[PDB]
């Protein structure tokens, strides 16, 4: 007699189940934390409220902390990224989920309201697993009280990451917090590679359009920018990459691409002038890669190539101006998460004009909106640095500090290079592959033990 | 975790502190928690199934967690009804390791704890390894269970009455799965049995009785290396020390090392009558330490001429040899506390409270370091246990019962680990005191004909 949750079909636990049996063999860093930590129970009294992703990969996830001892309450933290037989499956499975594909805004904030709440009273949550920082931006703004008992945050992205560091130095943040995405077995795998296997996998599943021969202009180099840009160029696309830093502009420029900026001479003075129309006029795909606000602006769109496809993989539809669209222009749905826009008016549209742009998932996250994400092998790092981070500011027990020593342990930090090194060597053997060993004198000449941390904590890798 | 319940231990509530005192000894412990770092990636023991009976102290603890941590599962025991340490054998139980054993024993509940860690359910378990201290499990392995041994990859045997049973077995033919002699490696033999009974004779003395050791009279029976580290552990505490030695170079190392080497019998002659007992002798003895292997060594005869209030001790492995069950049947025993016990040689049913003529015996007779102490420190018992690992890796990767008959005829032996292998426990021991070695020059091993890596020394060196 289990009700507690809101998913789309319940009838699709036994599909997600199959696949959840799947990903636990392609998770080995995960599941050895499971297998590890079970007889233990390090999250026994831990009530975690989780906002991420309800994908197959987040379902290991969940299934590992309460393996561990915790009880969760879930929730997606994108309207378009729940891939609905996962949900079913965490849902027949006894644990508390309020998710689906294509939620709409209120449905989306009605759902993480429900995590927050049981039987409509605070429930006395102690642990928050957070991905962009919705859920952490609404505990602090409207259920302040409930962090008087919480012992710590731990994030999964760089947006929400960026947003903790703004509570912190504006002094309104009020538990601890652990950076996941800086892990390198995160950074340097989620953030690159799993853009790298998801990208085109989105674009294929949303246009089925031939990508080789065709233009493509990633807006960023950072993390997901390279790995976006390789999984377009890989696939034979003549890739151009903007940047606002000369050091990820250098790095594209050596890894083989044309820098080139949307501006004239890159000077983003807000006017239609100010716009590359002969660059944009031959551009067949956009990508937005940034975490910023406004990177494909109402300008650049007017200017793209007809017919260009134009999608965002940051966290956030605001790199997009969607709404400049939504106000000027019609839209025909071609199938979920993709869309039409005539840029002929916005009263109606003639079915077969040819002057259209292809938006995939609204603007939102486009690898989860019209595909699956980032596959399982490489979530397993991104989950693996989670439940380790769950584990070390559970066991802190921040929230049983007397005021004056919460002061001084209000903080956000990184998972040590050692536990790093240990997530990435199970990685490493689920490929097969075989580490070598220093020699005792090895280890010596390179200032190193033998058992590591191999590198300083400087080192970029 | 929960429903564990595959165990026997005194007093599971005591885990919390025996976890306290194995992390302090994972500290003093340098090349066994090398080994588990080092190894711990590999896991070159997934798939062994080790069946272990030693002494359940914290060291041996920080010894079977590091197996654990290198993939194997294990079911344990202890090899003395009185060596327990029960904060130890709780914490690993709390861990979720099938182990049977507490400090006080009886005889049968000490054979019913091999058996618990021999069956699982009620059945053979599927063990293919063995770890031994004294050989008693090894004994029941080929008596009760010789069919187990068909599956078992090798034994690693700890000790030196161990290792002597083991050779028994090969030279009769007996021995029905190859093993590696812990004892002789140089990181054991002379480091444990020595300079741990050094440590650990004295100690277990002063935790039993408080006597002043400081200008009394010892007869310590052997000079092995048993022997020579429980005399050091007298004289250095000002006793007069006296050495018996039926062997007559390790009687020769006694008095250079500055002993006065004695024989309880006249002329050292033990023809078993009562005039053979060098009387005066032994009439001016406070303590007598029995460290030899071997049986009746603290005989009857000589436990009735022994000076009143004589403190007597065993610390080689078995209690047989001090003629106890002369004592049991003559004299009467006043418990002082546990593993304390005052002998009176008035007579057997009864005795005067204030009766002066009895003798204090310690842990019955049982190996008298862990029965009224801890045994070795954890910074001795590193370098044996080390070894144990190390050997158990050997014995388990060359996997025996896995071979054909012809192969198997090739490698059924008993063998000591590999030199280098010896040097290499014995640097990371030095490494924990601060100690720097130094290496050869090119120049300086090819003038003494080695590799600026070692072997240092040819296999006959005797160090
Ligand atoms: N979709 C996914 O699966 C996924 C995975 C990881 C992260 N993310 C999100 O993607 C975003 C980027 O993450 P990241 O780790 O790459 O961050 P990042 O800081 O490494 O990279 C962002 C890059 O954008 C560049 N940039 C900023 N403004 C720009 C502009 N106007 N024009 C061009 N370039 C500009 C920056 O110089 C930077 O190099 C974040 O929102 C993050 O949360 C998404
Ligand atoms: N209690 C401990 O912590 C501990 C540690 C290591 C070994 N042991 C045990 O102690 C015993 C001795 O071990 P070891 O390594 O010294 O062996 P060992 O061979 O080096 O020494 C035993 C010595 O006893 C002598 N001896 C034999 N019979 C004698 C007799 N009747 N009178 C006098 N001397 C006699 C022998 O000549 C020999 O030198 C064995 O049972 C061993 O397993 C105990
Ligand atoms: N498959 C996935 N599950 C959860 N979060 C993700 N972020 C990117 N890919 C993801
Ligand atoms: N402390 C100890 N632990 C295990 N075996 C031992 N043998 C002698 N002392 C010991
Ligand atoms: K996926
Ligand atoms: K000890």
């Amino acid at each position: 007699g289990f009700t507690d949750y809101k998913v789309a079909d319940i009838t699709l636990a036994a599909w997600g189940r199959r696949e959840l049996i799947i990903a636990e063999s392609e998770m080995p860093a995960l599941m050895g934390l499971r297998r590890k930590y079970a007889g233990q129970q390090p999250l026994k009294g831990a009530k975690i409220l989780g906002c991420i992703h309800m994908t197959i990969q987040t379902g290991v996830l969940i299934e590992t902390l309460v393996a561990l001892g915790a009880e969760v309450r879930w929730s997606s933290c994108n309207i378009f990224s729940t891939q609905d037989q996962a949900a079913a499956a965490i849902a027949a499975a006894g644990i508390p989920v309020f998710a689906w594909k294509g939620e709409t805004e209120e449905e989306y904030e009605w759902c993480i309201e429900q995590t927050i709440l049981k039987d409509g009273q605070p429930w006395d949550a102690n642990m928050v697993l957070d991905d962009g920082g919705d859920l952490t931006e609404i505990l602090h703004k409207k259920y302040p009280q409930m962090l008087e008992r919480i012992h710590g945050i731990t994030e999964e992205t760089t947006t929400g990451v960026h947003r903790l560091l703004d509570m912190l130095k504006n002094g309104t943040l009020k538990v601890p917090a652990i950076n996941v995405n800086d892990s390198v077995t995160k950074s340097k795998n989620d953030n690159k590679y799993g853009c790298r296997h998801s990208l085109n996998d989105a674009i294929k599943r949303g246009t089925d359009h031939l990508l080789s021969g065709k233009q493509a202009l990633v807006i960023g180099y950072g993390d997901v920018g390279k790995g976006s840009s390789q999984s377009l160029r890989q696939e034979g696309m003549i890739v151009k990459v903007a940047e606002v830093d000369p050091i990820c502009a250098m790095q594209a420029c050596m890894d083989g691409f044309e820098v080139v900026s949307p501006y004239k001479n890159g000077i983003n003075d807000g006017t239609e002038a100010s716009i590359d129309a002969a660059l944009l006029g031959k551009i067949d795909l956009i990508v937005t890669t940034t975490g910023n606000v406004n990177v494909c602006d109402a300008n650049m769109l007017k200017a793209l190539k007809k017919r260009a496809v134009v999608c965002n993989i940051g966290h956030f539809d605001n790199e997009i101006d969607t709404a400049f669209m939504r106000k000027n222009w019609a839209w025909e749905e071609v199938k979920p998460q993709v869309h039409k826009i005539h840029r002929t008016g916005k009263d109606g549209f003639d079915a077969h004009n040819d002057d259209y742009l292809i938006l995939l998932a609204e603007g939102r996250l486009v690898n989860l909106g019209n595909a699956t994400g980032h596959p399982s092998r490489i979530m397993d790092g991104s989950f693996a640095n989670q439940v380790l981070a769950q584990i070390h500011l559970f066991e802190q027990k921040y929230a049983d500090l007397p005021a004056a020593e919460k002061a001084k342990r209000l903080s956000v930090e990184v998972l040590p290079k050692k536990l790093d090194e240990e997530v990435a060597l199970e990685m490493v053997k689920g490929f097969g592959g075989v580490v070598t060993q220093l020699t005792p004198k090895q280890a010596e000449y390179i200032g190193v033990s033998v058992e590591g941390p191999f590198k300083p904590d400087t080192y970029r890798y």
